[PDB]
């Protein structure tokens, strides 16, 4: 009944606003923040964010992006998919595209097919991630590389996240646990996790400091 140390990870985000830090320099992998789509006047906008496609020294990295909408068109997706390919060319080991789950309520039908578009505009050599907030015949049929579990809201852990944990034992693809930094964990439940063979880990949002700190 801790608090989510860095320093005891090795696998991170740094978002948008989210400034470099040490731990990032003990990562097995990173998931790079670069935008978001979102609604502006009832039409989905990619808004580009985070660091410019460079050379930087980090671990083999993702490029996350939360997606508010389905209602995406092909000209977009021809970006997001771009994007892991821009930093492929900037000389970055890069495992592929993380689709951060952000919208509300749609049908599980729905986000497969959005994925299935993705993953076919998708450059075969790029895996397909999946995370967002916790929330299976049908849910394991999801056309994807990795899944991760958010466990946090902004700066804190959900309370009651443990509700959804037990269940994870049936999923039947590559899996992690999203942890935000500094926040609520019981690390028993890693252990728990260990149990399956798809379980790979967790990764932690890094923060910065409160303003008021």
């Amino acid at each position: 009944s801790h608090k989510v140390y860095a320093h005891d990870y090795q696998a991170f985000w740094l978002w948008s606003g989210v400034n470099p830090q040490p731990a990032l320099q003990q990562a097995n992998q990173v998931y790079l923040h670069q935008g978001e789509v979102v609604i502006r006047q009832r039409a989905a906008w990619f808004q580009k964010m985070g660091l410019p496609s460079s050379r930087l020294t980090l671990p083999a990295m993702w490029v996350t992006v939360r997606i508010t909408t389905l209602d995406v068109p092909d000209d977009i997706l021809a970006i997001l998919i771009d994007l892991p390919r821009r930093w492929a060319a900037a000389g970055n080991q890069v495992i592929g595209l993380q689709i951060d789950f952000d919208a509300g309520t749609y049908r599980l039908d729905d986000y497969a097919g959005f994925l299935r578009r993705v993953r076919t505009k998708l450059d075969p050599n790029f895996a397909l991630g999946v995370t967002g907030l916790l929330d299976i015949q049908q849910l394991n049929a999801l056309p994807i590389d990795e899944l991760v579990i958010q466990t946090y809201q902004g700066r804190s852990t959900v309370n009651q996240y443990s509700r959804y944990l037990p269940a994870l034992l049936q999923l039947r693809l590559p899996f992690k646990i999203g942890l935000v930094q500094h926040g609520e964990w019981d690390p028993q439940w890693e252990q728990y996790l260990a149990a399956s063979p798809f379980y790979r880990g967790e990764v932690v949002f890094l923060l910065n400091h409160l303003r008021s700190e």
